[PDB]
């Protein structure tokens, strides 16, 4: 179909001409300058390719405000999610309108002019409540309040070039690129899979199917910019990704990167993949269960519903211009050993199976095993290669402030008795001196899945420099991970305790 | 670099407006028309996309004679293969200068119009003697006289479409396509490797250092078009190639189909495959030990010698712009378990090892096992697939005319002793009544792993109709398969020689 709006927003094509001149302007010494954030470079290239059509820039407050309350944009575009250039106060105070700003890349290649049509200071509370639906637990309203700027500058952009990537140079498929790839091949009806997670058993059949119910071409376009915290990291995704293509049909699908920054905005969110897809190229966009939810929140209260997706995309129906394929929880059937939609069995009269998210992430961690009819061998090998289980994970045991016992003396009796054990693990006593520079290596270190002997505590001021995952604290503090009898409690005695903690924890397999 | 000749003669783009009016050209009742053979098919997909650049056409006697005795065209373009439209002195008789021709596919598909230059009758002598070397096995030469028609129409064309084509649809590339893949990468250095048999370990790492010394990407453009007679069919080398791609690092390599009608033209060959895969956009080009040649002729002898190619590419190199990366016969090293260039060991003080594609051929028919060393497990897997060991191979018992006892009640004898083996094989008694319809049906049924009971032969007007692999004559003639001591011999008699015949080859296993 055509792009939203009508006309393929591809910047890089329509300023080629300019580019040279631009760059040039970029890098004057008079420019004003700002370096993209994570989420901005994930934003900025989907708006120069045409994937956010017909958007050309950052939202000013006039369509930022229609989005919000109207979920269109001013001139009554549908358009559910804002996107902005958000900023501080500081550079702000130095913008005014007409002023042209310099965007660039890790403060090094210049990517696009921005033309300053206005500088304002957003309710957060609105859009989170708005657009997000309130809940403080929400992933977009985290990033809202905890690192969003608090002024937005809107303004057309001008382009010099994408964001620079140098991983799967030749996946990430532009707007055009991809429509030309589809025309190659002559695939006038392609239904396009959004994803964020690794694909299984039940993901495999529900596109096939789609690909059967609307007679079209299958496209995997995963989610490879920004997605919700502590998903599986997109590397081990594309790996997955490529991997699962492979049980496909030859000739039936085909894979493209998509550089998108989610909001996990559920069902506003899927209205908005369904307008990006269709600016791809794509003719059919998959919908099914929690599109684009981010689970419940700790209270176990859902942030969205089951299928508000699927409504709200039904009632945009004759506004989206592409067709959606919406599909039930699709689960397992043991004695049927197949997949199917729940809409389409008796739930009453054949038995149905689920590892849910948790129950995976669980069996990963313990190194338990993960049925042969969940998910492809592949797959999970894969999986487990970049999650291990604990024996193979690393973790750091920090001698509490509490501590009377000889640091030094219990902190070798700990690096000598986890030595005897053997089987793969690094250790070192860490000394961080309360040094940043060194505190932010505690999690390199885990992440290497060395174990850390971390002879005292690091002041308050500095805990946010450390990432908290597989640090335990012994202590004789009740809110101590290993708590301690006494703080002068013998060493033998303490080492007993840490050893037997960390073998009760997986970490430790005899 | 810049294609041959300069310009990319991409027909399908130049003619594009024109596409509508060629078309009801080629479908009118009143111009003449000719049904391109397989081979033909193949050398006017590479006219028409630019990958024969500058040819526009097919050779004409002047640009044909040239090219047979002096390796370029009349105008002195470097240029090794003719590629000629044979026809018959049927058609011949009906062309004359100026007329169209419609040049269709499979009787349906109109391909494009060639505009008639001329008319000649080649002399396959000197063609065979000067461009394929005489040798009459040479599979270039029994071609040109088994094959070929007698007369070749010279003219230029105008496109229509490419030939048709359903099966890996988006993986044969044109010239301006790869070039724009290229591109999209940033790929300014390319080395193209040619082949027309699977890729095993030695290929990999041929390819690999190729790679590596000439600091560019890696493009596996493996021929799918036609190649030699007994070759492994494309299908089953596109899995192997799609296969071994992965055992490169993530990023260094492309595949793109090649549907190019090889010549098995040795040295004359190489110096063409360059051209041609300069017009596709390579910057490098692989030419290893005896390339594109049809290795010896029954006698032994060698029809190119193993470096010939490699030193016309030579002689040739300041004219074809494209960079040649030579190579010595790659062979495996036991002790250091790896692979080399025989021009880098020393033969004396070090082992080395080598599986023939002869080798090869038999362990494959043998069920026999293939060194983890030599080739990629998943690779030989699909090789055996579709190259199946004797035990599941197919085959057929002619009852020689020469018998004397009851066909019918032989023939049931051997289907009944057949059944009680077991192990899958499907057999029947095939009557062909010299019906070709049903003779060519013969093969069909080998070819798909079923065991035949011909109760008698068939004319030997027929005879070509037949296939005759896995095709065993029983008879009292001394050029029978199975050879009967009398034609009276008893049944039972009979059956155990065949029996034990079929066991000692292999097809039957207890
Ligand atoms: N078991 C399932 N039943 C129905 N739909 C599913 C199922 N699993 C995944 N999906 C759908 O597959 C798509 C991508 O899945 P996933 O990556 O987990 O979520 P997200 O929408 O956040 O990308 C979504 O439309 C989602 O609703
Ligand atoms: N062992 C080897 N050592 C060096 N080059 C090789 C070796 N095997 C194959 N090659 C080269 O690989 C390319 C393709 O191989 P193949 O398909 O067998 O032959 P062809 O040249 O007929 O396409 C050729 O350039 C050939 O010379
Ligand atoms: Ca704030
Ligand atoms: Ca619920
Ligand atoms: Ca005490
Ligand atoms: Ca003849
Ligand atoms: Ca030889
Ligand atoms: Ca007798
Ligand atoms: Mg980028
Ligand atoms: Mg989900
Ligand atoms: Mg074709
Ligand atoms: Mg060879
Ligand atoms: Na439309
Ligand atoms: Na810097
Ligand atoms: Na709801
Ligand atoms: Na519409
Ligand atoms: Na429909
Ligand atoms: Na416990
Ligand atoms: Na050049
Ligand atoms: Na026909
Ligand atoms: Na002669
Ligand atoms: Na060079
Ligand atoms: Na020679
Ligand atoms: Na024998």
């Amino acid at each position: 179909p055509a792009p939203h709006g009508g006309i393929l927003q591809d910047l890089i094509a329509r300023d080629a001409l300019k580019k040279n001149e631009l760059l040039s302007e970029a890098q004057s010494s008079d420019i004003l300058v700002w370096n993209l954030t994570p989420r901005q470079l994930c934003d900025i290239e989907l708006i120069l390719n045409g994937g956010f059509s017909p958007l050309t820039g950052f939202l000013n407050e006039n369509d930022y405000s229609s989005v919000v309350t109207d979920s269109r944009l001013a001139d009554g575009t549908l358009w559910t999610i804002p996107i902005t250039l958000d900023v501080d106060e500081a550079f702000a105070n130095q913008i005014k309108p007409d002023t042209r700003i310099a965007l660039f890349q890790d403060d090094e290649i210049p990517i696009a002019i921005l033309t300053v049509q206005d500088v304002y200071k957003p309710n957060k509370t609105i859009e989170a409540e708005k657009v997000f639906r309130g809940d403080p637990e929400h992933p977009a309203i985290s990033y809202l309040f905890n690192v969003a700027g608090d002024y937005y500058v809107g303004g057309s952009l001008e382009a010099i070039q994408l964001p620079q990537h140098y991983d799967y140079p030749g996946l990430r498929k532009t707007p055009a690129q991809l429509r030309l790839e589809f025309q190659s091949r002559q695939w006038d009806r392609v239904v396009a899979f959004q994803t964020r997670n690794p694909m299984h058993r039940a993901h495999r059949e529900l596109t096939v199917r789609a690909a059967r119910e609307a007679n079209a071409k299958v496209l995997i376009h995963p989610v490879v910019g920004l997605t919700k915290p502590g998903d599986i990291d997109h590397h081990t995704r594309v790996r997955v990704y490529q991997e699962i293509i492979k049980r496909y049909p030859n000739g039936i699908a085909f894979l493209s990167l998509l550089p998108l920054a989610m909001r996990m905005s559920g069902d506003r969110e899927a209205v908005w993949h369904a307008i990006i897809r269709k600016n791809y190229g794509a003719s059919h966009f998959i919908v099914g269960r929690d599109h684009a939810g981010p689970g419940k929140n700790s209270k176990g209260v859902d942030f969205y519903g089951p299928y508000d997706a699927q409504e709200l995309v039904e009632s945009y129906k004759h506004e989206l211009d592409i067709e959606v394929v919406p599909f039930r929880m699709v689960t397992y059937l043991p004695d049927e050993d197949r997949y199917a939609p729940i809409d389409q069995i008796d739930t009453t009269k054949t038995r149905t199976l689920n590892i849910s998210g948790t129950e995976l992430r669980r069996r990963l961690r313990v190194g338990g095993e993960i049925p042969e009819w969940f998910s492809y061998p592949e797959v999970v090998k894969i999986l487990r290669e970049s999650n291990p289980p604990r024996p193979k994970q690393g973790f750091s045991i920090v001698l509490g402030n509490s501590l009377t016992v000889s640091r030094e003396q219990l902190s070798i009796a700990l690096l000598s008795t986890f030595l005897q054990f053997g089987g793969g693990r690094y250790y070192k006593i860490f000394e961080h001196n309360n040094k940043t520079e060194l505190l932010s290596l505690i999690q390199d270190f885990i992440g290497s899945g060395s174990g850390l002997i971390i002879p005292n505590q690091w002041e308050d001021d500095k805990d946010s420099v450390v990432g908290k995952q597989n640090v335990y604290l012994l202590d004789t503090s009740s809110s101590a991970d290993i708590q301690l009898e006494s703080a002068d409690e013998p060493i033998s005695h303490i080492v007993q305790k840490v050893v037997l903690f960390l073998e009760d924890n997986g970490f430790f397999v005899f």
